């Protein structure tokens, strides 16, 4: 299924991410997502609720993107996050009903915008 | 168990058009909304986009990520009118194997927050 697919996809993806649903679960973190984030033993969902500022960020974001924002790409730009500047891109995946959710976190220098 | 097997499943019935390229630049996948969107009279997808005129930065960008040997860059390139609408594309290179795939994301707009 989809899941399946996109986990796939970000095991194999080389810098943070991970895949979480409609409910607030994380469904599955990366290796990398583990080795930037994770690194006191501690759950997901433990190290979101420590970072205050990009927790409520992110929260309204994937609210924005899953419910409204299919067909727009949704950032959350420049955010400080374990002595790193991040940027992070939220997309939303349907099977049937059930929404999937990624985020994708890059440097923030790496992600570029030019007009066409 | 490719990357380009799993990529192409994940993207086959998302609701932007999207669509893979190898580091040749050949078409290898275009999903549903793309055909719909962009191949509607069953041309192809090389011929698409030959006949563009404002893909002068997304066709530069792709070249650029097509030989990247790191595969952590997203280049956004803004407002590109195609027939008579503007996109916003993403431009992101998979390690496919020992090659590079390019995927192109087709959205609305970028929306931002900080």
């Amino acid at each position: 299924d989809l899941l399946e697919n996109l986990t796939a996809v970000i095991q194999d993806y080389p810098n943070p991410a991970c895949i979480r649903d409609e409910t607030g679960k994380f469904i599955f973190c990366n290796t990398l997502f583990h080795e930037s984030f994770l690194t006191q033993d501690q759950s997901a969902e433990k190290w979101l609720l420590s970072q205050r500022d990009f927790c409520e960020l992110i929260s309204v974001t994937e609210m924005e993107a899953y419910r409204n924002e299919h067909t727009h790409l949704n950032l959350v730009e420049d955010v400080f996050i374990q002595n790193r500047f991040w940027t992070i891109s939220v997309q939303s995946f349907l099977n049937g009903h059930r929404n999937i959710i990624l985020w994708q976190f890059y440097d923030a220098a790496h992600v570029r915008h030019k007009d066409s």
